[PDB]
């Protein structure tokens, strides 16, 4: 890679944008190693949890203007540049956002993609593609409509105004602010407190999830209870509940 | 048009609803005359934005109840009214509400239909028609549920409530609420900085959200990226781009 930078810290692994140079702009060379790094990590049954984040002051931008200004229509349709988004759509294992700043455009559906998004008092979140004649092309509208409505999501589409990352958490976007400095540790510490509870509990609590934006109701019940069934097919299941009843910490370990 | 006044301000459309000797009473009549108005507007490409607002102390009240008891269950079967409410939900332009005062049933309605909703401190929404023996019949069911969830919505559907709009706007239904003298003002401003945006791509960005909606994640995105490849065939597109690096201000015309 020459665009990232992955570690593991314990059950978490975790990638950060590594181009601050051009605010960790997020180019379809980028997104593909992104969707790489994720997907090999996804696949690790070592790491429990995956934390994006970027290097510099900023988490990332979108693609830049020189790139995006070479498309045209039927480049773009050969390109289908947006299925390595869909990738990323797809990622079973729990995925963390630790935003530590500017995340626009592309780097806004990027937070988007992840499970869960702590963001710094230096975030700040928004889609200024409308600006340049354009508009989010990786999830940005859809997402962002699901998570706060029409009304709202408008606003800030038409505009591309610039969200703080305090509104964010008061509009259920993002799940935690806090300051720069103690960004990575509160995240790692969370992180860290995933990676200790049942791997195969928190993979399919999460596909349930992802139904429960789609699907109707009963539909999104039918599916959550074959999940619930699949469970009790597991060694941590078993133990989960002799933990509880022994009244000590159970020692999950992903079987 | 005999119930409505229509007016243009630059790239701006304007709709006043003009029975405040009824309050704006939506009467079959009234709508109608407002989908007339609001289509042409649509088809013009001079128009950028559309408000609608009300003459008077009130933005909207619903149909009168000599009207209502007229019909039965097969009357309104072939009348088949709410085909024009459809009309209102397929308008492509950019559409703002400017709730002077009381909104309540199809007055709540046709806030909801419009994309932005600014409001007076005059105004007050509701859905009384359960205090009647009936029901909203024209999206105020679907469109506040999908805003505010059931659990809120089922309390003010079926208490017909007055709700103000400072709840509104906490609830995420109404995008700001200033005093009434400057409703218009305000309003007008927001809708002038909305007409100097790409047209284009406040349409396909509008056309975007509603799927959003409705449609699943995965299929919202497919018709997303769609509309982000057309937007490269716009001049506009380029303009934006060439715009931005000379650091100048766009001049979108819309196309």
């Amino acid at each position: 890679f020459v665009s990232i930078a992955a570690r593991q810290e314990g059950a978490v692994g975790i990638i950060e944008l590594a181009r601050p140079d051009v605010l960790n702009a997020l180019s379809r060379q980028m997104v593909a190693e992104i969707v790489a790094a994720v997907e090999a990590f996804d696949r690790n049954e070592k790491v429990r949890v995956i934390v994006l984040t970027g290097r510099g002051r900023a988490f990332a931008a979108g693609a830049d203007i020189q790139e995006m200004a070479k498309d045209d229509p039927i480049r773009l349709e050969w390109l289908n540049q947006f299925a390595d988004w869909d990738r990323l759509s797809i990622v079973k294992t729990p995925m963390i956002a630790a935003v530590n700043g500017l995340a626009l455009g592309g780097g806004f559906e990027l937070a988007l993609s992840c499970d869960l998004i702590v963001a710094s008092s230096a975030a700040e979140f928004g889609f200024p593609e409308v600006n340049l004649g354009v508009m989010p092309g990786a999830g940005g509208t859809q997402r962002l409509t699901k998570l706060i409505g029409p009304k709202r999501a408008l606003e800030w589409l038409w505009t591309g105004a610039r969200m703080s990352a305090k509104e964010a958490e008061q509009l259920g976007i993002v799940n935690r602010v806090v300051s720069p400095e103690l960004l990575m540790e509160e995240t790692m510490r969370l992180a860290g407190r995933l990676a200790e509870q049942p791997p195969l509990a928190l993979r399919l609590i999460k596909e349930a999830v992802q139904k429960a934006v789609d699907y109707p109701l009963y539909e999104g019940m039918q599916f959550e209870r074959k999940n619930f069934y699949l469970l009790f097919a597991s060694e941590d299941q078993k133990e989960g509940m002799a933990a509880f009843l022994e009244k000590r910490k159970p020692r999950f370990q992903g079987k």
